[PDB]
DNA sequence: TCAAGTAAGCAGTCCGCG
DNA sequence: GCGGACTGCTTAC
């Protein structure tokens, strides 16, 4: 096989990598690498190195990588450019590996872990590491085995050994309900003290050395905690075995609050997998605990226990340690999902980048960027520091506010990076400038052709049509890979569909689920035999085709995330090819593009439906359009149509055959007045919306910029067996939104849409009735807890102190005294609750941890103490105000002359 | 040599207000 | 009480 490396770091003069040879085996070498990096040379000198302009280079080949680095600096204080890759791994990495790498993952030693400690005094500090470590469990993927080192004796309780025979039982029969598919994979080890534990942990991570080691929170808690115990027992080269180079290095990683200390094992890769999550999820969760991400990913329940986990070990010890294996097993389910270890490896491996890099766009296209130029043997430029500029980004109509009854929406694909090939904006492929007209000129093909030479953006920038870019080039590799997968998801979502809708008149057997592929839509034959399918077949199916689904937008949303990320990063002055004309180049493009075609769009449906001047187009944010379809519709009528599927064929239909080619048409005439390299503006249409025919429900409505609901049937060719509600920044979806009301809100609204006013009045004096009967948790708000120590005067809130931290001040106060109380961590989420006038706390609202029950000592004086007339006017009524008001109804009737007897 | 971007809405505090 | 000038948090893109 091909070889391909594991891990690579630099230490002094010497590069470290661990790799898989030909033979698949794990080996590592030591190497003293000789980097090269590069000057101009005068034109009259002969050589095969072009800096990325043409201007010719002369090779400096260095006897250590100490050499290379003080040249640099000498370069520095004479004043000229010193060229040339400056990360000296990524250079060997690009030498040694000079292929398109095909990796094996099954010979990659991915590590997952976990580790309990007992601390009857507060939250284990992994600095200090005072407490003994009393499990770990420790899976390896190329065993596909958990390790599980479990201490029997210790300061604070001598325990008896864990069973897998109860691990097995059901919780229902005194059981852990240790899944059934992971027992025969435990291998168990007992230790009566933690110093055998430790070195035979030790021993067994030399035996089994991490590449990719990953768990949740291991980079910030489990991996600090292990080293600094270790350290503190055995001594400090001891903690360092932890290291394949028996190199560590305290990192310190800094925001804009304050700062936290990570330990660097050189040699392993760490992915921490909340960190996975936060990049590659696009969620934004009010809780990241393990329990509560498990419960939103997976379904599963709560891992119930009596009492705190200080005191878990010694009270069951049992389900300690069966909870500490399945802690581990939850992060392999959430992964079998998602797939984020996959996604990191392709791209880090696509790169040729250290794999922990995936988390650095600018780290991971300089790489891509570097080895792209390097095969063309021209010499990239050296990094300069510029200052930190303001520049415009896109453009957003404000919305009319008001109900919308029939919408269809249409979306550019892939803007930026597509703006990015069409004009071929790179570095080096810049021409010149010309002279600018205000940009509505553009919007309104008045102003004169910029050039009739070169490819132009509205920005006053010219670039060279007859060549490709190292950016277009290289951004365009990784759109095709985004294409493909979102192909798959959309094929594996319309399959879902149909599955769906066969689930409606099941049809009641025994048989099996189809073995089908799930990428691409299913055939005729496919369909025919899934009618004929049980429940139970067609469930399993579904779950399937689901999972097809997610690993599709895994694949696809994070690909998009990287090649907009090269157009963000144009405009970030740490990026080598930095330069706000590019930058600028494609947002003021952008602009123009969706101003031209609201335009375009407006003539064309004025023309079609003939009349002249009638704003059809409503909304558009960036590179979408939101066109009012009532005209269109009406033109029709309302009665012509049987039911709401035939209607919205209709629009199908008019927007593929009709507005699609007018869309073309209008985007080709626009690349011709930019002179542009290619036409590559493709607006799809996406969402179909309206009422059902025949109800009183509203279709959608916009309260504004940014702030719309719509009730969608077809979106972008999937026709949804039931009707799915598209709400963009409504409270429904800010994390900060407490559960229940998010819940609630989202009910308004679907009633709103589908069913109309009077179904919404039903539905709000209900919930109104009912709102103080909700689990506290449920209805408590979420929000982040940064600069707290910087509102705190005594433990009292200073001048300007926001709400939620004033919450986690009242909470620091009540809590004082007592050891056993969770601490509000710096940064972390927390929930909030008002509370009445008068009570014990001495103030409005107190905020304790997310994701967890408050502590049981103010348990029962916050559920006595907090103010739902607060709570429902601020997080339900308001917000519910303003979407009601917006779609020009009310959500309480309403007095008026009607006050006769009506029964 | 660590290090994608801008636009924009709502909720809170402070403070003015015979 | 409201509305305006800020900060803080958050989402759409
Ligand atoms: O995280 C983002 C999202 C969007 N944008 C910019 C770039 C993107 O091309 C543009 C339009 O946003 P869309 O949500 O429409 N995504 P895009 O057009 O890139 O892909 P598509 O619409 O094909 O999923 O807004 C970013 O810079 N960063
Ligand atoms: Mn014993
Ligand atoms: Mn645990
Ligand atoms: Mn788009
Ligand atoms: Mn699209
Ligand atoms: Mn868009």
């Amino acid at each position: 096989m091909k070889e391909f490396y594991l891990t690579v770091e630099q230490i002094g003069d010497s590069i470290f990598e661990r790799y898989i040879d030909s033979n698949g085996r794990e080996r590592t070498r030591e190497v003293e690498y000789k980097p090269s990096l590069f000057a101009h040379c005068p034109e009259s000198q002969a050589t095969k190195y072009f800096d990325i302009y043409g201007k010719p280079c002369t090779r400096k080949l260095f006897a250590n990588m100490r050499d290379a680095s003080q040249w640099i600096k000498r370069m520095e204080d004479i004043g000229l450019e010193a060229l040339g890759m400056d990360d000296f791994k990524l250079a060997y990495l690009s030498d040694t590996y000079n292929y398109e790498i095909k990796y094996d993952h099954t010979k990659i030693r991915v590590a997952n872990f976990d580790i309990e400690v007992t601390s009857p005094d507060g939250f284990p500090e992994p600095s200090q590491a005072k407490h003994p470590i009393d499990a770990i469990t420790h899976y390896d993927s190329i065993d596909d085995r958990f390790y599980v080192f479990d201490l029997l004796n210790s300061p604070y309780g001598n325990v008896e050994e864990w069973s897998i025979e109860i691990a097995a039982k059901l919780q229902e029969q005194g059981g852990d309900e240790v899944p059934s598919e992971i027992i025969d994979k435990i291998i168990y080890m007992p230790f009566d003290n933690e110093k055998e534990l430790l070195m035979e942990y030790l021993n067994f991570w030399q035996q089994k050395t991490p590449v990719i080691l990953t768990g949740w929170n291991v980079e910030s808690f489990a991996i600090p905690y292990v080293y600094n115990r270790i350290k503190n027992i055995f001594g400090e080269s001891t903690a360092k075995r932890l290291s394949p180079h028996r190199k560590t290095r305290v990192k310190v990683i800094e925001n804009m609050y304050g700062s936290r200390e990570i330990i660097t094992l050189f040699g392993i890769s760490v992915l921490d997998y909340i960190d996975l999550y936060k990049k590659f999820s696009f969620t934004n969760q009010p809780s990241y605990s393990l329990d509560y991400i498990s419960e939103f990913e997976l379904n599963v329940g709560k891992l119930k226990y009596d009492g705190p986990i200080s005191k878990l070990r010694e009270s069951n010890h049992q389900r300690y340690i069966s909870y500490n294996i399945i802690a581990v097993y939850r992060v392999l389910q959430i992964d079998a999902k998602r797939q984020f270890i996959n996604l990191s490896l392709d791209m880090g491996y696509y790169a040729k980048i250290q794999i922990q890099s995936v988390f650095s766009p600018i780290k991971t296209w300089d790489a891509i960027i570097f080895n792209s130029l390097k095969e063309q043997n021209k010499v990239i430029p050296q990094g300069r520091s510029h200052p930190v500029q303001p520049y415009p980004g896109a453009f957003v109509k404000e919305p009319i506010p008001n109900r919308y009854k029939y919408v269809m929406s249409f979306d550019l694909t892939s803007l930026y990076p597509s703006i990015i090939r069409q004009v071929n904006i790179s570095p080096e492929t810049i021409a010149g400038t010309f002279k600018v007209a205000p940009l509505h000129d553009y919007i309104n093909a008045v102003a004169e052709r910029p050039s009739d030479v070169y490819s132009c953006s509205p920005n006053g920038m010219m670039y060279y049509k007859d060549r490709d870019g190292v950016v277009p080039t290289e951004i365009t590799k990784v759109f095709n890979q985004r294409k493909e997968h979102k192909g798959y998801m959309l094929a594996a979502q319309r399959n879902g569909e149909i599955i769906k809708e066969a689930l409606h008149n099941p049809n009641l057997s025994v048989d099996e689920p189809l073995d089908v592929d799930y990428r691409f839509d299913f055939s005729d034959e496919i369909k025919e035999k899934i009618k004929k399918l049980s429940a139970k077949s067609l469930n399993e199916m579904l779950f399937r085709a689901q999972r097809t689904e997610v690993a599709g937008m895994t694949a696809q949303i994070n690909r998009k995330a990287l090649i907009n990320g090269l157009a963000g990063a144009l405009g970030n002055v740490w990026f080598r090819y930095y330069d706000l004309r590019n930058a600028t180049a494609i947002t003021t493009f952008g602009q123009m593009a969706l101003q031209w075609i609201e335009r375009k769009v407006n003539e064309y449906l004025n023309e079609v439906c003939g009349t002249e001047g009638e704003a059809f187009v409503l909304y558009g944010d960036t590179d979408s359009i939101y066109v009012s379809a009532d005209k269109i519709i009406d033109k029709v009528g309302e009665s012509k149509f049987r039911d709401t599927n035939h209607w919205v064929d209709f629009l199908d239909k008019f927007a593929r055959e009709r507005m699609e080619p007018a869309i073309d048409r209008g985007f080709r005439e626009m690349c011709e007045y930019m002179n542009n390299k290619q036409h590559l503006m493709f607006m799809d249409r996406e969402a179909i919306a309206g009422p059902p025919l025949g109800s009183k429900g509203i279709g959608g409505f916009w309260t504004g910029k940014k702030r719309y609901a719509l009730n969608v049937w077809d979106m972008e060719g999937t026709r949804y067996a039931e009707p799915k509600l598209k709400i963009m920044g409504l409270e429904t979806q800010k994390s900060s939104t407490p559960k229940a009301v998010q819940k609630a809100l989202k009910e308004c609204i679907r009633r709103m849409l589908q069913e109309g006013e009077e179904s919404l009045q039903e539905y709000f004096k209900e919930f109104e009735k009912e709102f103080r009967q909700l689990n506290y948790i449920s209805i408590a708000s979420v929000s982040s807890a940064n600069n707290i120590a910087k509102y705190d005067v005594g433990g009292f809130p200073g001048p300007k102190c926001p709400f939620h931290i004033r919450g986690i001040l009242t909470y620091n106060r009540a809590i004082k005294g007592n050891i056993d109380a969770p601490q509000v961590v710096e940064g972390e989420k927390v929930y909030v609750l008002p509370l009445r006038e008068g009570n014990p706390f001495g103030d409005k609202c107190i905020a304790w941890p997310s994701g967890t029950e408050i502590t049981d000592l103010i348990k029962d004086d916050v559920l006595h103490w907090m103010d739902y007339t607060v709570l429902l006017e601020k997080t339900f009524i308001k917000p519910l105000e303003g979407f009601t008001s917006a779609a020009k109804l009310d959500y309480e009737k309403k007095a008026s002359l009607f006050d006769m007897f009506d029964f």
